[PDB]
């Protein structure tokens, strides 16, 4: 039944969560966010916070240049931030993809 | 594990599907009172407002910053479901 709820969030929020895993000491999520503008990334939880890691290897050259004109530069970098700002972040991304 | 995902989506998208239910129906509350409770049924999408529990004061706060149709029950293609969520999200402020 979880499968169906994923499907809902994808159409409702344009986000998909694929896999879950604790490695090192951190809960990591493979996230996919789109609208054909798609930004892949991982969210890792090692609260002491959230660690954002862009996944650009599925991205073609054109798509990268396209995202560059939409996403802030720091979206292509690895970062860290608290949960209070996770929706801020998600929004920032969603808005960027128009 | 499938519940940690529910939580992720909650923080991430500021919307929780309380429960899943002739046709897939879902309980949904959106917001961080300025919170919208509604249901979505998939037959084409069907949007069902849920004012069943709000105070007249809440009904008033919401009706202040929300497009009218948000209070009527309506239908539209899946294709524009997200553009819909954005309106709601960006309306509750």
């Amino acid at each position: 039944n979880s499968e169906v709820i994923k499907d809902l969030y994808e159409y409702l929020c344009n986000v998909r969560v694929h896999k879950s895993y604790e490695d090192d000491s951190g809960l990591w999520f493979d996230i996919s966010q789109g609208t054909y503008s798609i930004m892949d990334y991982k969210l890792g939880f090692v609260k002491g916070e959230v660690i954002y890691a862009p996944v650009l290897k599925q991205r073609s050259t054109e798509e990268l240049y396209s995202l560059q004109s939409k996403l802030p530069e720091y979206m292509f970098e690895t970062l860290s931030f608290p949960l209070s700002s996770l929706n801020q972040f998600y929004n920032k991304i969603a808005k960027s993809l128009n």
